């Protein structure tokens, strides 16, 4: 009956520990309570609060689509970090089991949760590049070489995931995230993530990701697998390349039924791309999931793709590039 014991040790306390206790205690959300996983964030008795124990950086910033993501630093160590708040009252476990114990470079270090009365307030490593999706407002479209290695990290980290039975559900460049200097990409927000055998994403209460990185799978209701994944990530290719979604620029009327009823969007592809990089966007896009192919195989095409226009060389920040 141990499991039970092990979960009831760790309510009503923050705790220095590992994530696999974490896992079992946010289990139970899915009153001050958690646990931290680097030495960077500690507790002070049985506590971890608010403006107590860790500050926001002022001003107060706001990053993330609901700006709920900040800069934080904990008070008695001066660690610096990210948070990112999600209501208590939809917290789904599946986000930490997604990056807990999840020693890969392509994920977001994860550093710790704690429940905190109406919060969980998620502790991660600061990448300090900015998202993706920022990259490409700021560029406005990125390089060929660039879109094909940012992409294969991407898939780096799919691969990771899927091989662990967990899809993430809402893959964009607004959830991918860069260090410093442009060279590193990691997933985050995993708030859509699920465990898996396939079957319906479209069934009481849950949440699915981006309209128009939507695979037609999720959008027909049918069987949905970790090959949604690659769909999404072949629309963030064409984001990067254009510099603007797919299906924008030809509808505007609801994109769910055009998804479901038009030949995939390899249209997009731009027509100045090395072949390969066409290739492997059209097998990443291909409609039914079984001849979609998986991360694998795509990551390895990525990577053959971008070996064929001369590796990487464009610079991180380059000149602006105009959205087609
Ligand atoms: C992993 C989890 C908790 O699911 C998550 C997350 C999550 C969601 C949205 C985000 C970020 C993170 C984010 N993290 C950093 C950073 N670590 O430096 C910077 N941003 C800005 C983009 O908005």
């Amino acid at each position: 009956p141990v499991e039970e014991y092990l979960v009831h040790a760790l309510q009503g306390s923050v705790s220095s520990g590992q994530a696999h206790s974490l896992a079992s205690l946010a289990k139970t959300w899915s009153d001050n309570e958690g646990v931290l996983l680097t030495e960077k964030l500690k507790p002070v008795d049985y506590e971890y609060r608010e403006e107590v124990h860790w500050m926001t950086h002022q001003p107060r910033v706001g990053r993330g689509s609901f700006g709920e993501v900040h800069r934080m630093k904990d008070k008695q160590t001066g660690f610096q970090c990210a948070v990112k708040k999600v209501r208590l009252e939809v917290f789904r476990v599946e986000e930490l089991v997604a990056c807990a114990g999840l020693s890969s470079p392509r994920i977001v270090p994860l550093y710790g949760a704690v429940r905190e009365g109406p919060w969980v307030n998620i502790f991660m490593e600061l990448l300090e590049g900015g998202s993706l999706g920022q990259l490409i407002k700021q560029m406005g479209c990125l390089p060929e070489d660039r879109a094909l290695y940012y992409l294969g990290q991407a898939l780096e980290g799919l691969e990771y995931l899927h091989t662990r039975r967990i899809l993430h559900g809402d893959v964009k460049a607004d959830n991918v995230l860069l260090s410093s200097d442009g060279s590193r990409a990691a997933l985050c927000d995993f708030g859509h993530a699920l465990c898996l055998q396939g079957k319906s994403l479209l069934t009481g209460d849950y949440i699915p990701g981006t309209e128009t990185h939507m695979a037609p799978e999720v959008v027909m209701g049918k069987p949905c697998d970790a090959k949604v994944d690659i769909w999404s990530s072949c629309c963030m290719m064409l984001h990067m390349l254009n510099g603007c979604h797919p299906w924008t620029q030809y509808f505007r009327g609801p994109l769910c039924l055009k998804i479901a009823s038009e030949p995939p969007p390899i249209r997009e592809i731009p027509p100045s791309c090395a072949p390969l990089t066409a290739q492997a966007i059209q097998e990443g896009l291909r409609k039914e999931p079984v001849h979609r192919a998986s991360a694998m195989e795509l990551r390895r095409k990525v990577g053959k793709a971008l070996q064929e226009v001369g590796g990487l060389k464009s610079p991180w920040k380059g000149e602006y590039k105009e959205p087609r």
